[PDB]
């Protein structure tokens, strides 16, 4: 009868809010702090939220948390410790190729959901450049048995990177490539048609990044993630959001805008497994953290600063906190998996809301004298 | 003749400003500080402004000021002292059920407009969770004679809370329930159809709240109050605005956007009747005030911080100041009652105006070296 | 309790449609056939709809139907017969002043609601031009005892008509003037500030009018009526909609857009009381009907054509049909009086809807071979 | 005091309507029948409206009415009779060059405002093509003493016409050229920079024109006149509106949109001075009138039809009717000259209003059985 | 076949972002920090980016970096040192005319791309006012052999500056003039029609400028550069962006919005070649830098402040850093020259994106305790 025959059994669900297509096609460029996700319906607890995410077209991870190929973020210690907690690590290329191959064979010769391949060894990634001298680095890393390579450049739509991708896709046919950095859909077109397996989205949004203030180029991070994800889902290519991630909420928004995995350099810096040693400044324990374009890491123009960030403990205590935060955020969204989050987003069911500056002020902590924030 | 026959006796009234439907349907999310109310016509003094507001569908209060169920806001002292000044108090559930039932029978076994029931006892409320173990807490509070229960959760549209509401509405048919927290109209649909008697509007806008910065979810408070109030007036269900209230102007804007009562945790914290004891920090007398999701009040994710706020004296001196502020704001609006304020708002007679950031700068205090603000 | 305290007793009333301010401020120029009125609530029968309308600032009629000062519409027969049925008649000036004064004293020396003055004589109007020779015509009509004069010109915002209005308002202080024709608000400003008592709205919308196709000037009739009525209600000045009226629905739309009375030349032509004699053409009984600017009624440029329209019987059988049609249209609107219609329109309660061309096709008669329409 | 010191003496003038910049920048393409001019203030009679208009940058006419270079519109009879009534005539080029030079010396060897040069001879124009064989025609017309040449082509932005303009502007330095046809501003840029003295606006809007229905190109006439006039006033170049003119109102709208003179082929066809002879069809006296692109006037593609139009008498009786119509339309606009009309239009003082289809129906003649229209 | 015949060989290029016409015609006024440039395709290294830019209509520079005529920015040391690195220097007029002529002959009597004239001497510029006493200064500078003069005023659209330009363009026919300051297109019209050779864009955007906070006039800098450049390219007149430049990214955005050269006062102040001497304040080596309207540099109203800025070393080490930054920014844009940057911008190929305030926060450095930024 008429309880089913009118609308086909689906309930009313009063329309309130904006979809992702109605929000990011206004022409205005939004970052992570400029919007928020409207909540929905819960019929499940937070611990049964599946976090299975695809790194590349054939590599599948158990947590959507990858780590950045920087000289003060990841080496083989972080490549082990991110893999054991579900993610993957990318070992930087600010070193000799023998050293980087040593780090890749150090992680490869090494926990319930530990992201391991068919030979029961830990997954690893490594960064290479697009210069002709890096083909020897690629050969020496592929002899070490690297599973995925990322082509590290701040501007990914070059002829050099397209020729390097077409070199890898026939010299090493079982090796996965990650192209980047891209922020528009035309760059995603030029790299997907070259045969890339994943994209790396974000230019000018890093915490150690002065590309927008020296080279005047890039775009805001949330709009970048949405515009490259909406193009890259046409061909079945995952993207990787790097830059702009400051907390768990930015990770949840990046995963809800279409990014399959999230790359973190500063939120994972000054951890126990990050390379370097601790020191003190104004009575605060903190580890050094510099960008790859900074002149302390290289006429040379600097695209990075050389700073420091406070200690965050160990990473087997920090990554499960990020896991539980993403699970509680997917509970408040109302979806049992990240695939369901993105499926609700592209179908128009998952809705958003733009946020002004004084509504960003109330979104944090206000109206207090002094607070003692303990995340975990 | 033509002085009456043209427009039916109603005057010209030049159209200037935006109605609430024209302001909160622009897609952009506004908070309390992003707009202001345009004034009207006065033919009445401020002392004859009636402040009668409905808490639930059958509980009627004399002042639109309810107090928050937090462990550093309300216990039976605040539940007495908010009831005697016209409002009501909600006793927190961060304790054993025998302790909470003791506080409810302490306020129940206890001034011209003192909000009292048919047995001339003081009105009281109590918070319960939605877990199965809280049915025993509900039974032990209903034996103490609680008049209204609020189902305390940061996300109110769950199957657990709907089953708890359908459990209360047939086991205790004369007990009023308050569902929350809701921010959209679909959640108000799922809770009103479950049989709720009032709603509790606001997610991510508290002063001790980091839900938007960890779980990436919620919406700005003023848009939330308007969108849930405009849906909940279709069924005769009052809503309760909590979060974001910093002063008397936010209370007046929340009551003008459709909220029947306003819930305050931080503006009533560090009062004399609030639980805890005073201490000093940098020569400032202040009382501790933490959120319910903070790890000092509970892998566990934290949705709250643990801070402190300065002393505000007693509450029989502070709530009449809020009463006089709401009355003077309803005088400048031009309405003799809050029902007339909301009736002017939904009819399009009461008009609003959006406010930029530098017009928020001029709205406060500027152009001075140092000022000594004394509210009361 | 909460059934009254939320919205002040006023019901929900789901918002659907456009107000008159939202419809006629789109920039596009609408006529009578380009929109329609959305219906409302009925708690009254059609026979108790009061049709009291103000002609000028001191003349009050019982029906909102005045008749046009044309040489084939009104003489003293129509000035009697429109007055006896509630309206008023305006006697044309296409004659010698002694003849027009004879017609005014013929109607003045002449039924339940018969529109009569303090001396129990029938109300009458007369048209004069703005030339200096028409002051003698004005004196000879005011000796006959005319109650209201209309200053007949297709363009009312001239220095000649303003000087004539300032001549009448001090030589004849108890004589009501009607200025016109006006279509914009600036012309209404220049004539109301001159001291006019009513306006006459419409330029280029008559059925015998080629002003828009020769002099390229005017505006559509419904937008003209709304824009002059919304300005003229600021000063308590009624307006008169002439031109474009083809049926009862155009009269109802003109009265709902702010016009106090409606002037009809072609819908009242070829009546029994209209001057002239009948003849036949293709076996159809029809009376001649020409405009005042036509060269058969006057290098001279023609602003009118000289046509003919079919017989409509007597006018004591035709005006009560218009009365019953306006009453049934005010019943479907939901207002017991025209003052209530305009009060609902300016308050935003009475709503409109724009209508496309194929929705104008379905609004009439379609899908039939041949029909026999009998209005009365 | 404050009657002058507030607004500088200028009155209020309530803003109502759209300017020409707000009307023709909506993206939608409007013709003459899609809009109308809003009236203003009169302090002058119609007979003192000055109609002085500039044909080219140095030729000044007394009436803004030029006549079209077509083989059934103008020869030396029309070139005499349009010049004597204030305008100018353009003699067609559908003939041998000796014949066209004979017609130019026939008009040159020939009344209060008769448009005559320094030698007291009548002004004349002649059309030439852009082919290389037409340089001999240009030489044979300049020996006859032609005052202005129009370069007749349906598409004026060619390299052929630009080379012909640069040929005339140095071989004949005192000869005025008129380029066309142009409809966009880029074509006006390419022809004004070539050194043209006037433009000829309109492509696809003639009554005998099927360019839009065969070659799919052009634009609506009113938008074309506005967009080329607003560009050509930057350099002091008049434009000439041809095509789409059906009555006096289209001439008044074309002069109010920025055109200095108006070119008419069909409204001046079947006059006594037009070439050809009369005949009868269905008892109607009418003269043949074909376009220049029609195959009866020439694989050849046809851009014209070969029709006929009814007799309009003599042209010394018809052009003063157009003069009086333009003067009465400039009276209802409120400007004493065409320069004042265009100055009010570009300043935003003269306002317009868009017109729907059913408001085009009421703008003509409706609601009649049959009418006898006599224009003059 | 169909790989070429569909779209003419040009690739798909998915449309994403806003053009400069779609960004700066929204009505809202944008500065340099309110937008950013979307990147494109690279097929070239950064060192082969040509930086040839036109100062005036006949002076051509090798780097788009000119220096400001201020008393603490440029004298003959800076006029030498900016010319040797490719740019040009403008010597201030806050001195006697003999002193300024001495500085011009000091630079004129003085490295691979060194911007030198036909006599192999260094290019130089000098500022003059618009007063009548400055004609003697102009004569004494033209005897020294100045190549270009800038008419220094904060408001360039005066009768004084137009008469001075018409004085220079006939007394000194081979001398190039630069008019300014202009921000709108009407001022560019009044100065280009006076015969100016270059424009100087910017009013109220200097770092030492309080014109917008005292005289309430000007416009934001990026919108000013775009609106004057889009008008001045119609006549082949370069413009000069001064004010608002803080880093290399502002120079790249100014060159991408249509400015041919960029003028810098504060970014070149406290260099070794800037006039003045160093001192210390709070242990920081810094040189004094005041505006020309400041009362320390002159009832007189002040349009400037008198501050100081930190040391930047030498300018043969600083200008090649700006060169390499502009080259890397033109690499990320995807154009091999500044002419190609502006050609991609006006064709709609080069696209932009608006940037919010919290996306300006992420564009710089965030999420760090303290950083050590080393640009070069
Ligand atoms: O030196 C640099 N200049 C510009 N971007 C960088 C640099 N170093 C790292 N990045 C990017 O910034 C990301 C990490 O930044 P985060 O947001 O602070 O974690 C990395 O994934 C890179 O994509
Ligand atoms: O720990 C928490 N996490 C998130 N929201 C909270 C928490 N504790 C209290 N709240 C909410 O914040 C309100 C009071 O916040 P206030 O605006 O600072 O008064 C309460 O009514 C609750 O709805
Ligand atoms: O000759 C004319 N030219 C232009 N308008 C006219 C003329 N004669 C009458 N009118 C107007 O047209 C109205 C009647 O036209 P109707 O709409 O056909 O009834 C009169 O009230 C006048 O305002
Ligand atoms: O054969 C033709 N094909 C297309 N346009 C024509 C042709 N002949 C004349 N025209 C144009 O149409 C105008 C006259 O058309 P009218 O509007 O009917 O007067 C002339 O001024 C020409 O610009
Ligand atoms: O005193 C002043 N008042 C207003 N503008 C000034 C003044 N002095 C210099 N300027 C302008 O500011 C520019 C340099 O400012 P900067 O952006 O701080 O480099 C110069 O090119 C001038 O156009």
């Amino acid at each position: 009868m008429a309880d089913y025959l009118i609308s086909g059994g689906t309930s009313y669900v009063p329309d309130d809010g904006l979809t992702a297509q109605q929000l990011f096609n206004c022409g205005d460029g939004l970052t992570y702090n400029d919007f928020l996700i409207l909540p929905g319906y819960i019929d499940f607890t937070a611990d049964q939220v599946d976090l299975t995410s695809a790194l590349t077209k054939k590599i599948t991870l158990k947590t959507p948390l990858v780590s950045s190929p920087m000289d003060t973020v990841t080496e083989a210690g972080m490549a082990i410790a991110m893999a054991l907690t579900g993610g993957i690590g990318f070992i930087h290329h600010n070193c000799t190729p023998e050293f980087q191959a040593n780090e890749v064979r150090k992680v490869k010769k090494y926990y319930p959901l530990a992201s391991k391949d068919a030979k029961k060894q830990l997954l690893c990634g490594a960064a290479i450049g697009t210069h002709e001298d890096d083909k020897y680095r690629l050969d020496l890393l592929a002899q070490a048995g690297v599973d995925v390579v990322v082509l590290d450049s701040s501007q990914g739509n070059s002829i050099f990177q397209i020729n390097m991708i077409k070199y890898i896709k026939d010299k090493y046919p079982n090796l996965q490539v990650i192209g980047g950095n891209v922020v528009t859909a035309a760059q995603a077109k030029n790299l997907i048609d070259a045969g890339v397996d994943a994209l790396r989205v974000g230019m000018g949004s890093g915490s150690i990044c002065i590309t927008q203030e020296v080279l005047a180029c890039g775009r805001p991070q949330a709009t970048a993630v949405y515009k490259v994800s909406e193009y890259a889902r046409r061909f079945g290519v995952p993207v990787i959001a790097d830059g702009g991630i400051q907390n768990v909420g930015h990770i949840a928004k990046a995963l809800a805008l279409g990014a399959s995995t999230v790359m973190m350099g500063s939120l994972l810096a000054a951890t126990t497994e990050a390379p370097g040693e601790y020191f003190f400044s104004d009575g605060i324990r903190l580890k050094k953290y510099r960008g790859m374009g900074s002149l302390d890491a290289m006429i040379k123009v600097a695209q990075g600063v050389s700073g420091a960030v406070q200690d965050k403990g160990s990473i087997h205590k920090f990554v499960p906190y990020l896991i539980a935060g993403i699970q509680h955020s997917c509970q408040d969204i109302g979806a049992k998996s990240l695939t369901q989050v993105r499926a609700m987003m592209y179908s128009g069911e998952l809705k958003f809301e733009k946020r002004t500056s004084s509504a960003q002020v109330e979104g944090g902590v206000h109206s207090l004298h002094s607070y003692e924030k303990r995340l975990f």
